[PDB]
């Protein structure tokens, strides 16, 4: 019968793979500024969800067409044995784009790689996208306004993203990224027992009670931040220790 | 003892307040004929349905049908601008058709972000820090009917058209079907996602945290299929929703003391 409380099921052989895309800079006729800061944030990702069980894989500065035949490949490799796929994106954005270190791609293509029909063992459980992404321009702290769409995609995806419209994105040039900040210290502390949209939930309380009143830089006072996650989820969602 | 000021994982909105504040329905059955768009039989079942739901969760629900863009903003204004000083959230529904970052009035187009923008931080001070809750059925008007002037129940299919917009910090921004995905309403039950949504809400919504129950939701519409033999053509147009969450704490509806 129907089951209010039903969890997706997460005792298979291996939790499954984290993907890292990670862009600090850009080919010069894009025209974009570097991303200082993303390291930090790259770094502090893998050791998050490694310590969830995830194997992870990074890729910094991918040229579109390297990205796209990496995210394809790992698209087509059987994930039978896995409990759900996690993809990250650390870049700049704009609408349904985020960019590669030679040009941008649309979001909706990278989703569509894990939909049922063109990767059947994924079927039924979470695709997990974290987009760190918005518009481009010692501890500096850089503001970008929201520009990267807070997009849907298929049953049991769910699409976190650092930044809603008409809010900002940002990032310390030595700690990384208020988002990544708030969501890696929660993974930390919380990720192995709290389902995973009330965490997402307390990075929201989180990234938006961070003060901008009185910001070094006076041009970035009330440029406040406020993240979101778009759920297609259908199950309660935990990463207990496997 | 006492909670000191530190950040606690299992935080839940107060929902102590003397009212459990306003819940507003926009019902839109037909259209100006220049819009040239179809009626929408079945949208009063899901006005019925939410209002049933709503009220026993103890909402004060207020229902308008049909106003036209002008009117409609005036009335969302009005609440707008009085005080929610003693509501512990908001509720807003509208039931229509929609086009990107669109829902229709009875003869022109709204802005989603106009409306949401109302309730924004100091626009709305007494809301501040409360669970904003939007809740939208609307997608694309099929349209061939033509531009001129003009009970079994079927079920009509609608392609995915208004955008998952996010809001400010406390808004709930839930949406009938992603894109890429198809809306579904019979004309006499109401729409899927409507009717899977108020029986949630009547099952449990006095105790599951809210998006936990929108997850439900999610897997219920999902999860559903139109008879073959009834509609061939609507194999295939499987409905996702999804919600996009600007909270920042635990939502419940427990029975008010
Ligand atoms: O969400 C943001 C973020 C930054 C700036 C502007 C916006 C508003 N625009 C958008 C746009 C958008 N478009 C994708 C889409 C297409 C068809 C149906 C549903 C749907 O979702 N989805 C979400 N937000």
């Amino acid at each position: 019968m129907f089951d209010p409380a039903e969890k997706y099921k997460m005792d298979h052989r291996r939790r499954g793979i984290a993907l890292i895309f990670n862009h600090e800079r850009f080919f010069w006729h894009l025209t974009l500024p570097e991303r200082r800061g993303t390291c930090a944030d790259r770094d502090n990702l893998t050791r998050r969800f490694s310590d969830l069980g995830f194997e992870v894989k990074c890729f910094n500065d991918l040229k579109a067409e390297e990205l796209l035949l990496k995210i394809h490949e790992v698209s087509t490799v059987s994930h039978a044995d896995a409990d759900c796929f996690v993809c990250v994106f650390l870049s700049h954005g704009e609408g349904n784009h985020i960019y590669a270190y030679d040009a941008k791609i649309e979001i909706q293509t990278l989703t569509g790689l894990f939909k049922g029909d063109k990767c059947h063992s994924l079927v039924g459980k979470p695709k997990i996208f974290i987009i760190q992404a918005a518009r481009g321009n010692t501890n500096i702290t850089e503001v970008d306004a929201a520009s990267v769409y807070t997009l849907p995609a298929g049953a049991d995806f769910l699409m976190c993203y650092s930044v809603a419209e008409g809010y900002y994105s940002h990032r310390e040039t030595v700690n990384g990224s208020w988002y990544i900040q708030d969501l890696c210290e929660m993974l930390g502390k919380y990720g192995s027992s709290l389902e995973f949209t009330e965490l997402l939930t307390l990075v929201n309380r989180k990234v938006s009670q961070r003060r901008v009143d009185f910001c070094k830089d006076p041009s970035a006072i009330g440029k406040k931040q406020v993240p979101c996650f778009a759920s297609m989820l259908t199950k309660k969602l935990h990463f207990f220790p496997k």
